[PDB]
């Protein structure tokens, strides 16, 4: 029973492809949907504009916005109060966005049923 995740992304989003490859390297079964219309996907899942990123995934009913680490997807699965988790933007050093030894600090921000932010994980910058 490997975990399954459905990813929609643009055809020319190479970081997005890198992130999928990090998930498969962690054992996820990934379905890759190339879609030119990510605004439709994010709006369909109620991804708040302020949390947007390069790609939008769905696992077990909850959305996964941006370069969320796999360990944080596992925490997202366990949390009945959260409808999604996001890494907004494209911080360098997040999985699939790695560009050397330096890393932007970033957080994984869960969203609650009623729309509140909730910090799932914090990643210190190097
Ligand atoms: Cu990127
Ligand atoms: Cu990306
Ligand atoms: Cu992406
Ligand atoms: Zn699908
Ligand atoms: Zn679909
Ligand atoms: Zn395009
Ligand atoms: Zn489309
Ligand atoms: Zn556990
Ligand atoms: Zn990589
Ligand atoms: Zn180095």
């Amino acid at each position: 029973e490997p975990l399954a995740i459905d990813v929609h992304r643009d055809a020319n989003c190479g970081c997005c492809k890198d992130w999928i490859k990090h998930l498969e390297a962690n054992g996820f079964k990934v379905t890759d949907h190339v879609e030119a219309d990510m605004s439709a996907v994010k709006s369909r899942l109620g991804v708040p504009y302020s949390m947007g990123s390069c790609h939008t995934g769905v696992i077990d009913g909850k959305f996964v916005e941006g370069h969320v680490p796999a360990a944080d997807i596992l925490k997202l699965r366990e949390r009945a109060d959260l409808v999604g988790a996001a890494v907004p933007g494209m911080p360098v050093g997040s999985p699939g966005m790695e560009m050397g030894d330096r890393q932007d600090a970033y957080q994984v921000v869960g969203l609650t049923r009623s729309g509140q932010a909730s910090v799932l994980a914090e990643y210190p910058g190097r």
